[PDB]
Formats: C-alpha cells, sequence, structure tokens
C-alpha cells in the first residue's frame, strides 16, 4: 500500500467504457469494481482505491450516481483521476511453515481465527477482516477453495491485503456476488 496520491490518465474504450464502478463512503468516492481487460485495469486501478479528483474536480460529497454520471459525460479522450492507494486496507507478509501453512481460518473470504504459533500469529493477522488480495492479485468474489488454491500455489512468502469487514461490507453493497465473481479483475497486472 503506497502512502501516495498518484495521477492516472484513462481513455474510454471503443464501447465508451472505462470498466469502473464507484461507491460513496464517508463522503469520499471509492472503487467498488474494476473490470478485467478494461481501461481501469490497464492503468492499475484497484478495489478500494479512493478517487480524490476526476478531471481536476473534487469528488468529496458526491453520491455514487453523481460519480458515474460525471464519468459518462467526460470527453473520454483523456480522463485524469487523482487516486489515493487502497486507504482502508493493509498488507501483511507471512511465511509458510514446513507443512505449507501460514496459520489462519477464513470463511466467505473473511478471516475468522488465527492459529497459535503460526506466521499469521507472529505477524498479527486480525479476524473480522476480508481478504482483498493475495500477492497483489485481487481475489474478491472467488470461492474459498480458489483462495486456498492460490495460497497453495504461492511461494513460501505470502502477502495478503485485508480490509475491516464492516468497511468491506459497506463497499460491496448493491453489487451481486455473481458480478464480483465474474467481472472483478482477478488477473496479475501486465508489464
Amino acid at each position: 500500500i503506497k502512502q501516495g496520491i498518484r495521477e492516472v490518465i484513462l481513455c474510454k474504450d471503443q464501447d465508451g467504457k472505462i470498466g469502473l464502478r464507484l461507491k460513496s463512503i464517508d463522503n469520499g468516492i471509492f472503487v467498488q469494481l474494476v473490470q478485467a481487460n478494461s481501461p481501469a485495469s490497464l492503468v492499475g486501478l484497484r478495489f478500494g482505491d479512493q478517487v480524490l479528483q476526476i478531471n481536476g474536480e473534487n469528488c468529496a460529497g458526491w453520491s455514487s450516481d453523481k460519480a458515474h454520471k460525471v464519468l459518462k459525460q467526460a470527453f473520454g479522450e483523456k480522463i485524469t483521476m487523482t487516486i489515493r492507494d487502497r486507504p482502508f486496507e493493509r498488507t501483511i507478509t507471512m511465511h509458510k511453515d514446513s507443512t505449507g501453512h501460514v496459520g489462519f481460518i477464513f470463511k466467505n473470504g473473511k478471516i475468522t481465527s488465527i492459529v497459535k504459533d503460526s506466521s499469521a500469529a507472529r505477524n498479527g493477522l486480525l479476524t473480522e477482516h476480508n481478504i482483498c488480495e493475495i500477492n497483489g492479485q485481487n481475489v474478491i468474489g472467488l470461492k474459498d477453495s480458489q483462495i486456498a488454491d492460490i495460497l497453495s500455489t504461492s511461494g513460501t512468502v505470502v502477502t495478503i491485503t485485508i480490509m475491516p469487514a464492516f468497511i468491506f461490507e459497506h463497499i460491496i453493497k448493491r453489487m451481486a456476488p455473481s458480478i464480483m465473481k465474474s467481472l472483478m479483475d482477478h488477473t496479475i497486472p501486465e508489464v
């Protein structure tokens, strides 16, 4: 998680889309969904990122509807956005033990217990937190077994990005699980 504000420049695709849905939270605007293979993914927007400005105008106080409308009405040749990086999230680095475990239990992507004497215990992983990313890869909407599988196929060093569940549950309201599973970018970013 970068302690930064960064500028991104976007271009609507040939369908006039950027591949973004946005959500009003605490009088800011946050990214609720980034579509795979979209202008938003390509420029590196992530679930939970805060949008500070669009085209030099402050997003403060905007409703979700107003943010969507602003994007629709932008001359989509060059849209500038000022982003603060995933401000409700934190990243925790763990090491798999000899048995290949880091030491927690989760359910519906939410961490529910920390295993004694684990790497998770040593690094202070918290319960009541939703898993947003593993090793920089968005895992939101994937099944527990797929998240398990990613953890298995990772190396020893496992980086997890988490968000307090009450904030996660606020961000994802009015978005169908099937959309999150099917449409949220789960790819590794391209170079």
